[PDB]
């Protein structure tokens, strides 16, 4: 082919459109990929907005250069290499600040 | 068109269902998708169910509120701010029990 | 047979969405943005998940939960945090509030 354009009874609507060269899918209540080697995403920006939760239910999340974060929970332990600034605040262990 | 079920000679399956709003794609080996400026999903829940690893190969991943994990390791070093409160267990510095 | 529909379509501005059954291949490129909506939730299930993006990945989101191990190069926590379990810091300094512990 060389046009996509689909709108469904629902309202759904899945889409390019060339002028702006955007890929859309719309409307929709859930969406399942599986995939049995890989899935890839290589853009410059990523956003992914989840009013309930972002889950990556794996055994390891990688990240390659920086993480930030609001706020951080360590359920069982790790592992800190390089130096490591806490300010701001207090910082304790067993109840003790240091 | 208002309608969508693909099915491959794989094997794999590309389907639309309005009756639930449900896009389902099924029995692929891969999937990538290679865009110049942006992707985005906007949906309550993302789920990423992936037995080997997830890896965001990124200058920055920001998580904007709270990020939970079960083990952390970082490598490089870094910066924390406000209250950190360790417990149950030894918090250690260059073989130290702080 | 398993099926004998196909997908391929390339459109004027470069842009390919096709599926290539040789390797059970589903491939978007060429374009500029995507964009995916869901009022309930979106699942991928694949051994292996990649995100290259060279300029950031933002989740923004209450919650973002890693079910095992969480791999960084640098960290940064603006607003607190709390961690369990033993922690073992090596291979530098751990400073607080300008005291090196
Ligand atoms: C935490 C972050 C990391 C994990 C989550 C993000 C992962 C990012 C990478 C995801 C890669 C999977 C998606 C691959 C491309 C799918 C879309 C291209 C196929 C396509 O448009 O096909 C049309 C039907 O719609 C379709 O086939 C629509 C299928 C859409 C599948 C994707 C559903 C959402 C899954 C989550 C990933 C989405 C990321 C954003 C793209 C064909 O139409 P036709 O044959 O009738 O045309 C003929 C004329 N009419």
């Amino acid at each position: 082919s060389d046009a996509l354009h689909i709108r469904f009874p629902d309202g759904a609507v899945i889409e390019y459109e060339p002028e702006t060269s955007a890929l859309t899918v719309s409307g929709i209540k859930t969406a399942s990929v599986t995939a049995s080697g890989s899935v890839t995403a290589t853009v410059p920006v990523v956003m992914v907005k989840a009013s309930t939760r972002v889950t990556l239910d794996t055994p390891e999340v990688v990240c390659t250069n920086r993480l930030i974060t609001g706020t951080l929970e360590v359920q069982k332990g790790g592992t800190m290499r390089g130096n490591i600034e806490h300010t701001g605040g207090e910082l304790s262990s067993n109840g003790k600040v240091l």
